[PDB]
This record gives structure tokens, C-alpha cells and sequence, in this order.
């Protein structure tokens, strides 16, 4: 009866992202690692693991289609599937859309998570990364797109910091939503609400914010609604999800001030899903995640 | 904090990493890369990558370094994605086989292309392993040295002059230990500093572009421990009697919190008296409450 959430990392970048989620204690989900390369295997502590290798996206797609039945049996039962090939290119890019289409034909709410690489990484031809997004958005209910370039606006970031930041915000692209659904807080939500703003919703962007001390929830919320990762698209989004993670001492009044701000910041006709998550490991810090989907005609 | 990643590649490198994990080396991420799937399933590394499955069946590179080089290069995008974010990468291997000899330069070059401070720590095989393993290790060391800021070379032959005079497995365990000593002697300055704090920036200043290097290790307890451990270390057979001509020297003294500045300083006086007249010498200390009344000096010598 409660939502069954499965999180699928496919390809080297995807299995590695899933391994990071496991090491950071992301709870309440089933982890699935799918390897798509014949020549190598990244190992994983995921609950469920499937090797389909039997650096090219076409290779990753054929490997996944060859295993469509096995893949489908792993996904059967899920209310929600996340699919990511994480950072980097590779076969995962090709296999991701196959997993996503299987999940959506199964009727799971299917959320793709994809990263645009930094511009300083170059491009390898076919417009490979752009095609990978398009194929994924062709088969996802919601595609969360993380533009890594916008991280360089979040300061005077070093090259190592830029990579560590990309990893962290990718992880949050899953955690911020899944914790809202799976983990109790003062303000809880219905999986059905979440299904309503994300189903058939198309492309989404994300924003994050953190603060300590006085007015932490309003500060963190204002950082999140203003995140360069949202690419100034908050005002036109027709679906908006916001989750506030903090300690269990966080007062209703302060929470509500953040909820009121996202409503002022959002388009008047937007669906807004608002909740909180008790995470006492955070001290007097509070962490806001904002997912914006849709667009205004 | 600086993000430190330690890569064991090939069988010996993966075994050294397990020993690092067994002995509690902290503050680093351990990455095991091998061409044998069952040896990687016995690894306790945080991250594990099986390469060359098409070209080796998961049974090693058959002592062929070109096989190990192609297997790592085939996985270069994956490896790069595992290293991304590190300020410091160590690349550790037993030279002379196929996987470590061939693959270590690829891992190192990725770390260097990312701009991480890239430190190799590798062993020369024992003379009794035969002349092809020595030849292959020679080429592998030369390739590795092109892609490392500092490449620490540990001659296994000299291990047999130290400690107890037994068993083949015992000797390789000794290799595992000295590889750990070379990694820990450096990483602990950054992750668990004592009184004389030598941070990542300092280590980067002395180790960047430094070239080939040797190490010495020494420990002692009781009266005059810090002087004793320092003298064993600067006289270590692993230093191949070349300490005294080295112009860059990094030295760490690890001890419990009862280790006094006076003790530390007396060891430092001894080392710089014995050093090259023009040598750059950096001394740092490591708080390690696990050592009891023991003190442990590690010495890294480059620039001969
Ligand atoms: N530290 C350490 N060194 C080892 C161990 N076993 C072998 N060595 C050393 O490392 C060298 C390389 O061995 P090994 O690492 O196992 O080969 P490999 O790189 O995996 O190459 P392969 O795939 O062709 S079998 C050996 O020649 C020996 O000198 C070990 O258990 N610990
Ligand atoms: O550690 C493992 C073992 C495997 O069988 C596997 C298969 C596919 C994907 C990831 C995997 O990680």
C-alpha cells in the first residue's frame, strides 16, 4: 500500500551514483545496479544487480533491450522508478531510456535524472549527451535535468569542488523527493499528489538551499527558489515540489513561512506539493529541495 | 578537507589496499581495480572495478602488460568518473605483472589530467621472480614516472634485509606493509595532524613535479624512541643509501598524544644533520593514540 520506490543506476556513472546513495544512507528505497559494458564491471552493494554487458550509447541500448524481460521482472511492483546514468557518458546513456520505458509501460511513475556535463568537458560527437537526454525524456514521466555549468555560479569554485558539487546535487535529485515521500516529517504528503504533478510532466529542474540559525527555513527556501540550477524557471513552472529537511524541533510557524514564500514565488496556477522531513543528523541546519516542472503557455 | 583516494591495481596492489584497510588507515577512499573478479570480491575496498573481462575472462593479464594497459584504457572513462573530485590520488601496485604494470600509468595519467596531486607507490619485484618480471617492472616504472608528481619505488630485494630472517607469503605480506607505510606516512599528516601540522598545501608544494623517490621507515619504543626511529628510517635499506644526496625530503613522526615537541625536535635535528646540505626538508607529526609508547618515523626522499 505505501509507495514502492526503486532507484536504478545504469552504467558506470549510474551504479557509482547509486553506490554513493547507499554509502550516504539514503533510506526507504530499493537500489538496483545495472551494468551495461562487456569489458568492465563496477561492483555494487545494491540490493539487486543485473549485468547486461554481452563506451557507445547504441551498445548500451541493445544490451538493455536484449534483457528487457529480466529488467521488467526487477521493476514489477514499483509505484515509482528513478533511472539515472549519473555523471559521464557511456553505455548507461543508451540503456537508461530502455529501463525508463519498461518502468512506464509497467505503469510506475518514471522519473529520469540526467546531468548536462560542464562545458569545459568537451563534447563527443553525435551530439551524444543531448541525444541521451532526448531519448530519456521520450520515455520518462518527469526528466530532472541538472545543468552542471550552473554549479560554477554557486562562488570561486575549484575544479575538484565543481566535481564534488555535481555529485552531491545529483544525489539530492533523488533524495530530496524520495525522503519527502518515504520519511516522516511534521508536514507529510500523499504519493498520489506527487504522482499528479510529475506524471506526464516532461522536463524538470531542481534547486537547493541550506541555512543555520535564525530564519533558517526562509533563508534556505529563498536560496533554493533562486538556485541557478532552476535557470530562472520557477516563475513559469506549473508543477512545484518543495521539501524541507531539518530537525524535529522546527516550528510550524517557521515551516509555514517557507511554504508561503514558494507560493508567492510560484506561478499562480501552479500545483504545489509541500512537505517536511525529520532528519535530526543535521543539527540546527535545514535543507530545502525544490523541483519545478512544466511551463506556461 | 582534501579528498584523498588510494588505488590498488593488480593483485598485489589490491592486497596492499586490504592491508591498509585491515590496519585502520583512515581519511581516504580505497579503490580496487583488477582483472580477476573473484579477487575483487574478496577486497574490502570501498570501490571496486573489474576490467578487461572480454580479453582476460576475469583471470588476470597473464603477466602481459599490454593486456593490462588495454584493459585499463578500455575503462578510462569509468576510472575517470571514480577519481573525479579527488585532491590527491595514490596509485599503488606490485610492478612486474600484467595488470599493475600496464594499468598503473593509465590510472596515474587520469589523476594527473584531473590535476589531482598524483603519487605512485609501487614495488620492484624480487630478483627470484625472474628476469621478465624485473624487465617488465622496469618499463612499468618508467611509464608510471611520466604520469606521477612523485613516484615512490620500493625495492622488494631490500625488504629481505629487514626484520625476521622467512616464507614467500611472509615476504609479500612485508610488501603489503611497506606499501601501507608509504601511503599512511603521507596521508596521516593531512588527515590526523599532531603538533607540527603539515597540510595538503604543504605536501603539494614539496611533492608536485618531484619525480622518482625512495622511502625509509623506522619505529621504536621506550627511552630515546624518536631518535632511534629517525635513525633507522634514514638508514633504511629501502633508501638505497641515497638519503644523504636527496634534496627534497618529507618526514612524518607518528606517536601518541604523550609525544613531546622536545622528542619531535631531537629527531628532526638528527635527520637534518644527516641530510644533504641544501636539502628542502619538511617535518610534520601525526597524532595516533593507537601506538602506545611507540613512535614511527617515515621518510620520503626525492630529487637526487
Ligand atoms: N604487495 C604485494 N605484492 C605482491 C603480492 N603478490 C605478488 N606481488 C608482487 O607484485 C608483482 C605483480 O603481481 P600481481 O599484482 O599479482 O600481478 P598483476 O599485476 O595482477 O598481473 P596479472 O593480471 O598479469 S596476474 C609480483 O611480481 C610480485 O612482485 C602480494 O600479495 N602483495
Ligand atoms: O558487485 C556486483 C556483482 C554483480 O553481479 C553486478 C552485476 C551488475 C551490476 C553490478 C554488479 O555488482
Amino acid at each position: 500500500y505505501l509507495a514502492v520506490i526503486k532507484v536504478v543506476g545504469i552504467g558506470g556513472g549510474g551504479v557509482n551514483a547509486v553506490n554513493r546513495m547507499i554509502e550516504q544512507g539514503l533510506k526507504g528505497v530499493e537500489f538496483i545496479a545495472i551494468n551495461t559494458d562487456a569489458q568492465a564491471l563496477l561492483m555494487s552493494d545494491a540490493d539487486v544487480k543485473l549485468d547486461v554487458g554481452r563506451a557507445d550509447p547504441e551498445v548500451g541500448r541493445k544490451a538493455a533491450e536484449d534483457a528487457k524481460d529480466e529488467i521488467e521482472e526487477l521493476l514489477r511492483g514499483a509505484d515509482m522508478v528513478f533511472v539515472t546514468a549519473g555523471e559521464g557518458g557511456g553505455t548507461g546513456t543508451g540503456g537508461a531510456p530502455v529501463v525508463a520505458s519498461i518502468a512506464r509501460k509497467l505503469g510506475a511513475l518514471t522519473v529520469g535524472v540526467v546531468t548536462r556535463p560542464f562545458s569545459f568537458e568537451g563534447k563527443r560527437r553525435s551530439n551524444q549527451a543531448e541525444n541521451g537526454i532526448a531519448a530519456l525524456r521520450e520515455s520518462c514521466d518527469t526528466l530532472i535535468v541538472i545543468p552542471n555549468d550552473r554549479l560554477l555560479q554557486m562562488a570561486a569554485v575549484s575544479l575538484m569542488d565543481a566535481f564534488r558539487s555535481a555529485d552531491e546535487v545529483l544525489l539530492n535529485g533523488v533524495q530530496g523527493i524520495t525522503d519527502l515521500i518515504t520519511t516522516p516529517g511534521l508536514i507529510n504528503v500523499d504519493f498520489a499528489d506527487v504522482k499528479g504533478i510529475m506524471s506526464g510532466a516532461g522536463t524538470a529542474l531542481m534547486g537547493i538551499g541550506s541555512a543555520r540559525g535564525e530564519g533558517r527555513s526562509l533563508k534556505a527556501a529563498e536560496i533554493a527558489i533562486n538556485s541557478p540550477l532552476l535557470e530562472a524557471s520557477m516563475e513559469g513552472a506549473q508543477g512545484v515540489l518543495m521539501s524541507i529537511a531539518g530537525g524535529s524541533d522546527l516550528g510550524l510557524f517557521e515551516i509555514n513561512e517557507a511554504a508561503s514564500l514558494v507560493q508567492d514565488a510560484a506561478h499562480p496556477d501552479a500545483n504545489i506539493i509541500f512537505g517536511t522531513v525529520i532528519d535530526d543528523s543535521l543539527g540546527d541546519e535545514v535543507r530545502v529541495t525544490v523541483i519545478a516542472a512544466g511551463f506556461d503557455v
